[PDB]
């Protein structure tokens, strides 16, 4: 019935163009996730928002659906609409901050949701480390 909260947030040695190009392509978030298998869309939108995509992992699958997006500000919310994961209410968000030191990318990941799951304290866990800072340190292996 709680509702969890997960902020992770790092530097990426990567102009911004770059990540929003690779983020803002919905359907290839595969390519730099280890933990996902395939990616693809269900539905794609012309304006981007309203596209669906579907995140095939090792342990099951997910489909989210992307709410909005605000290139000019790098930011990027979507939300889960089926899973085989015990994740009620999930929606996710990335925002992108320029930084003009050596022209990197300060990226913030935050998720919400509520669960059924029996231990959450570990459901958080797993979602903060092999997902949120996996993902992160995946766009930094991707442009390496
Ligand atoms: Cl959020
Ligand atoms: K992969």
């Amino acid at each position: 019935n709680m509702m969890e909260c997960i902020t992770v947030s790092d530097v990426i040695n990567v102009s911004v163009e770059e990540v929003w190009k690779k983020i803002s392509a919905f359907d290839e978030f595969s390519d730099y996730h280890p933990g996902a298998v395939r990616s693809f869309y269900l539905h794609q939108a012309a304006d981007q928002q309203g596209s669906i995509r579907r995140v095939e992992m090792s342990d099951g699958y997910v489909e989210e659906l992307l709410v909005n997006i605000d290139p000019k500000n790098y930011h990027l919310e979507y939300s889960i609409l089926k899973s085989s994961f015990p994740l009620d209410g999930y929606s996710a968000e990335i925002k992108l901050i320029p930084v003009t030191q050596d022209n990197r990318t300060f990226i913030q990941w935050n998720v919400s949701f509520t669960t059924t799951h029996p231990s959450p304290e570990a459901l958080v866990a797993e979602i903060k480390n092999n997902v949120l800072i996996a993902g992160i340190n995946g766009l930094n292996d991707y442009f390496s």
